[PDB]
């Protein structure tokens, strides 16, 4: 489960998109789940090697971008 | 598949997220797909048990937020 | 895997939202992962037969619509 | 999450066949995965709304069908 | 949506599987899904790029793979 | 990608059924996508948290068991 399954990491004005090996979205994604909104996440969504990720009120797509890439 | 298996509706400035009982889910996203364009639902997709649904351009995310925390 | 399933394509100041024909969506989802960074593929989440896909930086959200049309 | 989601229950010689109502084949599944080995299931696979499971081993599939039945 | 699709069909005393170009998988799920208990399928399960379905008793696997090859 | 993510392995006549920690499902499932008929797996359809791999003729499940063992 080590995280050499994240392919990219990416955001634009509205949401971050961690790309992945083919077939870790759902284990990558299931990571992020320990952020939540207090750690700046609004909910997250998993799909083939694509996870969107939209941040929570009081933080920027950057701001997320950033402490996600962190917990990586 | 009661309203109740939502366990939360929250957005931002470009989504509106919600989160389910496990499994809910796309129970829920079916019921969205009810709406469509009509309700400013321009879109709508479930993951998880984290819905992700984006309004309709004449719409906005508090509009949103305002006709599925209405629909609920 | 002809593009007549695409039941609509169309925007917000968000994301381009394709809907496609139940259960075309991973397929048509193929197509648009083919585009990538390069033509302002920033990500695109398929789901049930709805498909979410934004904008690379770079690009706009109404400048990737205009394209998903053309590669389509 | 009530029990009137479902449209059928089936079994061959190898699976027990729940057809449900759209979108609630995960809910379902998510109810049966608390019979583990010892109340008869090996497994159970859920989908677009149908919904694969197979016994234990000590039970046919008319052992597990039964079971299930009894369960919703 | 031309089978062409369809990369592989061989059955064994369970289930008959399907193998496709990645993606199809949803979608040529859904036609199989026009058949029904009466033309001998119990259910039918999908997801990447792999169609599990199963024979309705009454019927062989067999001859499900006869009548699958009869719409393929 | 640890192989640590699965929670468990048995089977029975018909398919063998592997479980996973919260995600992994996937993931596992393509160690497996890379074996093919050759080896025995006819296919394996995998979702959530359960890996439905079945075997290919001229494999006992048990001997299909075998394979996932020592390719495990």
């Amino acid at each position: 489960p080590l995280k050499n399954l994240v392919l990219d990491i990416d955001y634009n004005d509205a949401v971050v998109v961690i790309h992945t090996s083919p077939g870790a979205a759902q284990l990558i994604a299931r990571l992020l789940d320990s952020l939540g909104k207090a750690e700046g996440i609004l909910g997250t969504i998993a799909g083939d090697d694509t996870i969107f990720t939209t941040p929570a009120n009081g933080f920027t797509v950057k701001d997320l971008y950033e402490a996600i890439l962190e917990l990586f």
